[PDB]
């Protein structure tokens, strides 16, 4: 069930001896089903890995650090003190010396030292320490805009500045050895781009001053979140929960707590939704899972109508109330070699059981990633000039008319980092390889 756009990438990456392939493009269905077709297409030829627990959950894979027993600190270059190879006959080594393909979702947040750990770990155990990754066909994924890995400062920042120069996944010295065939999609909705707004976003990423004045003198509207169907996006999830709470304690209806059943090993930070979910009839809520039948979708903004102990009815914004949702089961997955099969065969270690819905009067930009939204309102916190971290917020809409920021933006909150502005544009032909 693959469309021509998803099939073109599938066939372009699977039918070639080239190991390194990057697939760019925004989040959403079409991108997920592309991975769900890839990982099932090989199905112990490869494993699916991710930098963060959240990414590993929504990608059916294992955390990189947890798959490789990598320690939660700066991974020094080819250092055996940090990158310890699994010993002989160990029940990780036998499974890693099968992985012809390695899928890697959300490469935006993969730090450089983390990528160079994977390469050396794959080389010093599959015996292919000359070829990059031990020959393993790496399939990188994720919009390269929802990037910028945190670097603490002090000792760790200086070492990374000296070894690589920056924290990005492309500054790794692996790419000085192999070429990265980049299949960039950016082609899911032609005119719900508003090509003037796309060029406006590109001029903001390049520091243009008058593009910034244009953005401010068309979209600045204090508290323009009172207009109907306005989702008040916030950068930080602290004020988002605070905004949902104050709008939740306005509803007269009696609340109902939905209790999650966290079975097995499931980290607290990996929780998709709050386990003590207080809901009232009339709350703006959003779905977090696609319906196996096909009635509702992931990211479907609804309104609570009825509150049953193990089900709830929501009037969808998209078409009109049709579906009652039933608690979904999230599984923590770890890839450990199967004895009988002689082939990795991943394993369910954790379980999270609650209704796939969360409060949606406000949302963190992180959780809002890739959602097609009709109308948004941005909440400035006077400190978000985190070297362009607010660009990801402007991209959450297709036309300038839908966005309404509460306070003006400084030129610095949107300006991209110089190393990024060189990567996004040297990949616009195709293959990318690091010179000198």
């Amino acid at each position: 069930g693959l469309s021509s756009e998803q099939q073109r990438a599938f066939l372009a990456v699977t039918q070639t001896p080239h190991p390194a392939h990057l697939i760019t493009g925004p989040a959403g269905t079409g991108k997920t089903t592309l991975l769900y077709a890839l990982q099932k297409f090989y199905k112990c030829r490869a494993v699916t890995l991710a930098p963060t627990g959240t990414a590993a959950l929504q990608a059916r894979g294992q955390t990189v650090h947890s798959f490789f027993r990598f320690p939660a600190r700066l991974l020094r270059y080819r250092h055996p003190e940090d990158i310890r190879p699994p010993g002989p006959h160990s029940p990780l080594r036998k499974a890693i010396e099968q992985m012809e393909v390695l899928i890697l979702d959300e490469v935006g947040m993969v730090r450089v030292d983390l990528l160079e750990a994977m390469d050396w770990a794959l080389r010093k155990t599959r015996k292919r320490l000359e070829e990059p990754f031990g020959g393993v066909k790496v399939l990188l994924l994720g919009d390269t805009r929802q990037l910028e890995p945190v670097v603490p400062g002090g000792e760790e920042a200086l070492y990374i500045a000296r070894t690589w120069g920056g924290p990005f996944f492309f500054q790794a010295h692996v790419w000085e050895e192999v070429a990265l065939r980049v299949h960039r999609l950016w082609e899911s909705q032609r005119q719900r781009e508003d090509p003037l707004f796309a060029e406006l976003l590109k001029r903001l990423r390049q520091g243009d001053p008058q593009a910034l004045e244009t953005l401010n003198r068309a979209a600045v509207r204090p508290d323009g979140g009172e207009e109907p169907g306005t989702l008040i996006l916030t950068p930080r999830r602290k004020e988002a929960d605070a905004l949902n709470l104050k709008r939740l304690e306005a509803l007269p209806g009696k609340p109902l707590e939905y209790q999650a059943q966290v079975k097995g090993e499931f980290a607290e930070t990996d929780f998709p939704t709050e386990a003590a979910l207080t809901l009232k009839k009339g709350a703006q809520v959003i779905l977090l899972r696609n319906d196996p039948l096909g009635e509702y979708f992931n990211g479907d903004l609804g309104w609570v109508e009825d509150l049953e102990a193990e089900a709830l009815a929501v009037r969808l914004k998209r078409n009109g109330r049709r579906v009652v949702i039933r608690p979904f089961v999230w599984e923590k997955i770890v890839y450990t070699y199967d004895s009988e099969r002689e082939e990795c065969k991943p394993q369910v270690v954790g379980t999270f059981r609650q209704v796939p819905v969360r409060l949606a009067w406000a949302l963190t930009v992180h959780k809002a990633q890739g959602l097609t939204l009709d109308k948004v309102h941005l909440e400035l916190g006077r400190g978000l000039f985190a070297h362009g971290q607010l660009y990801v917020a402007l991209t959450r809409v297709r036309r300038l008319q839908d966005l309404s920021l509460s306070r003006p933006i400084a030129p610095t909150e949107l300006l991209w980092r110089p190393e990024v502005e060189v990567f996004e544009t040297r990949i616009q032909e195709g293959i990318w390889q690091k010179s000198h």
